[PDB]
């Protein structure tokens, strides 16, 4: 699981 941002 990879999440980037805000």
């Amino acid at each position: 699981a990879v999440a980037a941002g805000a």
